[PDB]
């Protein structure tokens, strides 16, 4: 079966790592920091990995239900998986699909759907949203165990033992003890634990070449800032990867990325096995070219290939 | 080009009116309001049409200006997504993405100035409201928060949910807000859809939507969704009758489960006489089967 892309442009596709569209693609040749993010991780014949899984609702969500108030105001909440069956702690996956896979205080809403149902108003179910923080950086995050803890400005309206959803939003800022770093996993089992089973961490192995990330800047809930989170993949790369399942003929796909106005090349890329990119750039930062633009997938090539310079 | 559907199943999919996962197959064949909703629109031959667009994440979004703060509630200008200025000359009904349907939307408004300083606050808009004017370049929310909101900065409206759906509250999801205010006509619109053949009715994607406070169990019905809306316009296939036979799939036993018609106009129907879910697996799919003849008779769900 024939490898393929989709042909969504830059400005039809979203981030899988955080639900925001795509805004630039970027480099950082410079980084020192070792890459691996566990979402947007697919090769390229479709095999899932990390906490990846096919939502765009499902990113850096949570569903559970909350236990009780925790002596901001915390709340402990057990997670399920994101279709609501008991999370296996034995399955080969670093956490729930979907767990967040940086530290920082990711911001967005707590809701909740009573389970019991109230004759006096129509056999209704009561409901309730609160803005939340979940810090991934801290002790209490073991979503491999089961459980994670949130924070709220509301002091009361949260109810134990209801069906509960967070919808991610953004980070609650980047202030320096926040500690928002988009390349530091979190400990999925806790304090002073080894992650397991997590997909490969990517790196250029070809002089010259750098990767080339999906950027997408990601909303505060308050403080200084301009932050970003950069992925390997656009989500919609995952589910059209994940179910066209074709072989790979090679270690590498090469890609134009091009500019469907003009049928021009602007660059060329690698697209490596593991699903991420390389290019030939000397420099950080965006690359400046309209977003009307896509990657066309030309030929295998092996990793050997020279790209032209960007 | 052969016609084809993704193969992701129940659970691998989205709703495209709102950023939710699709729960469940559903019917309501005594429904009396015309259904006409404006996301999650597109023809089987791939045109997008209403307020359709892409982006799961521009289902239900704004982006635009907060200007004035009017007796708490902020009037915003919006822009298109893209962050270009709307054109209301355009023929379309709305900036894509725009809600399609009466209630009290809930979510964040989030800023960023033009190290830039931030906020975000919980917030509400009000799709019956008169001052909902999005083809006009403009939308209202309100907040709990009194003050703290910036005029003139880049602010941006992500949806999480319905704020109530009391008797206050204007809850109709088949009820299209004017996109032009009070004393208007909305305009270029998707066209409606029903069945047309005796013992059908239509079958929905089924997502339930948050609230942020009191009683119910609020949902959403789209036609097709997300993935199928970005799918289609892809690939942009030849429509080769009025309706695409399909059949929905248990890929664990291969077993056909029941069989609907997807039609040109992008929605299915089904031969059905009783409303509610579809209890089904949701790791099951539709599978593309044949296009079919105007007397094509389903076999009853």
């Amino acid at each position: 079966k024939p490898f393929t892309l989709p042909i969504l442009t830059l400005g039809e596709l979203t981030n899988s790592r955080f639900p925001l569209p795509i805004d630039v693609l970027y480099t950082n040749p410079n980084e020192s920091a070792i890459v691996q993010c566990q979402n947007g991780r697919c090769t390229l014949d479709g095999e899932l990995q990390g906490t990846t899984q096919l939502l765009p609702t499902g990113i850096c969500a949570f569903r559970g239900k909350v236990t009780q108030q925790v002596q901001g105001t915390h709340w402990n909440m057990t997670v399920t998986n994101l279709n609501g069956t008991p999370f296996d702690p034995t399955e080969d996956v670093p956490a729930p699909l979907g767990t967040p896979d940086f530290s920082g205080q990711i911001y967005g809403v707590i809701s909740q759907r009573n389970t019991n149902t109230v004759p006096g108003e129509g056999n209704l179910p009561a409901n309730r949203a609160h803005e939340a923080v979940i810090a991934t950086y801290s002790p209490k995050f073991t979503p491999k165990l089961g459980n994670i803890q949130f924070s709220t400005w509301e002091t009361q309206d949260v109810s134990s033992g209801q069906p509960t959803k967070f919808t991610p939003v953004g980070l609650a800022s980047v202030d320096a003890n926040s500690h928002f770093d988009q390349w530091t996993l979190p400990s999925y089992s806790g304090a002073l634990t080894l992650n397991m089973n997590l997909a490969p961490s990517v790196a250029p192995v070809f002089p010259g070449e750098c990767l080339l990330f999906f950027r997408s800047f990601i909303p505060l809930k308050g403080g200084y800032g301009n932050p970003a989170i950069d992925c390997l993949m656009p989500q919609e790369w995952v589910q059209h990867l994940y179910q066209e399942s074709a072989p790979s003929l090679s270690d590498v796909a090469l890609v134009r990325y091009v500019n469907p106005e003009t049928g021009r090349t602007l660059f060329e890329a690698k697209l490596h096995r593991n699903g991420f990119l390389t290019v030939a750039r000397n420099s950080a930062g965006p690359v400046v070219a309209p977003t009307n633009g896509y990657f066309r997938f030309d030929s295998w090539v092996n990793q050997f290939y020279t790209l032209a310079p960007m």
